[PDB]
């Protein structure tokens, strides 16, 4: 009357602090998004405000320099679908 295998529970991580940091959730940013700006974003923290500038302008841009550009068809520093084994 027994089941689960559970392995420890060590999440510890030694590991340098962050510099990258999310200007929306303000929490991190290890895997950020590139724009026509500069400023990296969450690839959800942007699909967010894209929203929230809908309802009252309608087209979306960087919620921190709100510079001209197409919010549409954007891509990070480098997108590749090769992950190690
Ligand atoms: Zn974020
Ligand atoms: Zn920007």
């Amino acid at each position: 009357g027994s089941s689960g295998s559970s392995g420890m529970a060590s999440g510890i991580l030694v590991n340098v602090k962050e510099e990258v940091t999310c200007p929306i959730c303000l929490e991190l940013l290890t895997q950020p998004l590139s724009l026509d700006c500069g400023h990296s974003f969450c690839q959800a923290c942007l699909t967010a405000n894209h929203k929230k500038s809908m309802l009252d302008k309608g087209e979306s841009s960087c919620p921190v320099c709100r510079i001209s550009y197409q919010p549409e068809n954007i891509r990070p520093n480098r997108h590749v679908a090769n992950i190690v084994e």
